[PDB]
């Protein structure tokens, strides 16, 4: 039988296997898709995907692609366009019931090269117990931490800072929010300072960072530059502020049950016995799920991410992966209709209720199962439909490296004179 690869991170490697096994129940035997676990670190994936790529690997078909990969696989020519699919139908799906953050994500010079199956965005995650309002603003969020540090409460922002990609996400949201942007649409100019008006944002943005690095009682993880997790910060009780991508919800449910939060002490709860399963997932049935939901909105709250300036909401940074067939493919048509297959409505149901993925297609944000699982879902939804979006340059894999480069440790940030660095190792990345 005819067999159609599809790489995908093992992190949800599961997942990614129950909506392949369920679509070759629709295939009427024709062919059969076999889902590969490439490694959990993004990196990996990533050099694996290359290697087969320049490797000419004739098994490889479809694969699952990091949000910012877009341009470097399309001018490659590692990716193939959507046009390219000889039953005329890849761009028509993809566009269709498809919302607009992560369709950004997956076109490069005007052309779409993937079809987003799964999305990402960061919200604020707080301690309604502590904090009466969520911030609202970042100066809020100052504010509200240091307010905590003289009551000798929990002071740290639990936020993802250390040199690496997550850092240029935080950048780049403080960045878009503010009106800036790191490259030109076309990705050939910088553009962090080249006017005014740009200047001004980049310098907003760098504010922001060396703000939060130097309130009272920081976090030492970013004032020393050391180890630390921002959901275990928030989870053990040290952050009464998190700003995170949305599975922090699930882990906090699952882990307070476990006895894992100290604060909130699901374990207690009579109705709750049970609901972790046999590998230690939290599985409960609908019931319990609004016990464990209702219980820890008393210590738990989520709110939109912080804005830059009070009266504008936020630009937050998209994630996510998008389905790209590659160039080393025997068998187009087949692979392109996997692609639809596993991005079908019951399948993005799937991702997003049995795998805690959020969902790319816009029916599923009016799905009452959908909106009882996410709470949040109507700010997801807003955040997904006005996204910031990582610059699109084939290059970006340098440019992500050279700006966290000069970014960390953020408490090193001189924001006027870290703004002309920062465009200077752009314009080094750009020019190769
Ligand atoms: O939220 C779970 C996912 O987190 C990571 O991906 C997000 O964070 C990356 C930056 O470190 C972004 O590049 C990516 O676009 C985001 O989706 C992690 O890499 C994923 O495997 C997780 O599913």
């Amino acid at each position: 039988g005819l067999v159609v690869s599809f790489y995908t991170p093992a992190t949800d490697g599961a997942t990614f296997t129950a909506i392949a096994q369920r679509c070759n129940q629709q295939f009427g035997g024709r062919f059969t898709i076999a889902q590969v676990s490439l490694p959990r670190s993004p990196n990996e994936q990533r050099l694996q995907l290359a290697r087969r790529l320049t490797g000419n690997d004739r098994t490889l078909d479809v694969m699952a692609l990091d949000v910012v990969w877009t341009a470097e696989f399309a001018e490659a020519g590692w990716a193939l366009p959507l046009s390219d699919d000889p039953a005329g139908l890849a761009e028509n799906d993809a566009v269709a019931d498809t919302l607009p953050g992560p369709l950004a994500t997956a076109g490069w010079n005007h052309k779409l090269y993937a079809a987003p199956v799964t999305t990402n965005t960061q919200l604020l995650w707080y301690r309604p117990d502590l904090v009466n309002s969520p911030p609202t603003d970042w100066n809020a969020m100052i504010a509200e931490a240091a307010r905590l540090h003289a009551a000798g409460e929990p002071s740290w922002i639990a936020v993802q800072a250390n040199q690496g990609e997550g850092l240029v996400v935080w950048f780049n949201t403080l960045l878009v929010s503010a009106g800036g942007s790191v490259l030109s649409e076309d990705g050939r100019h910088v553009t962090l300072t080249d006017t005014p008006a740009h200047r001004a944002a980049t310098v907003s943005a760098l504010q922001i960072l060396k703000s939060v690095a130097t309130t009272p009682g920081a976090d030492p993880s970013i004032t020393r530059t050391e180890e630390g997790s921002a959901r275990l910060a928030f989870e053990q009780g040290k952050a009464a502020l998190e700003v995170n991508w949305p599975f922090v919800f699930a882990s906090m449910l699952e882990n307070a049950v476990k006895g894992g939060v100290p604060f909130l002490p699901l374990n207690r709860i009579p109705q709750l016995a049970g609901s972790i399963n046999d590998i230690g997932t939290f599985t409960p049935s609908d019931e319990q799920f609004r016990i464990a939901y209702d219980a820890s909105q008393q210590v738990f709250g989520f709110a939109p991410y912080p804005a830059v300036a009070p009266g504008q909401p936020a630009k937050v940074t998209i994630g996510g992966l998008n389905l790209a067939v590659a160039k080393t493919t025997r068998h187009r048509a087949e692979a392109f209709e996997a692609v639809r297959c596993l991005r079908d409505q019951h399948n993005q149901r799937y991702v997003s209720l049995e795998g805690g993925l959020p969902a790319v297609r816009a029916s599923l944000y009016s799905d009452p199962q959908f909106q009882a699982k996410y709470p949040m879902h109507a700010i997801i939804r807003q955040q997904l439909t006005d996204a910031a979006v990582r610059p699109a340059t084939p290059v970006y894999q340098a440019l992500s490296i050279r700006l966290a480069a000069v970014l960390s440790p953020i408490t090193e940030i001189d924001p006027e004179s870290t703004a002309d660095e920062l465009a200077a190792q752009a314009q080094k990345a750009i020019d190769g």
